[PDB]
């Protein structure tokens, strides 16, 4: 799966 981040 693809992943995100976002701080
Ligand atoms: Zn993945």
């Amino acid at each position: 799966g693809s992943n995100q981040n976002n701080f």
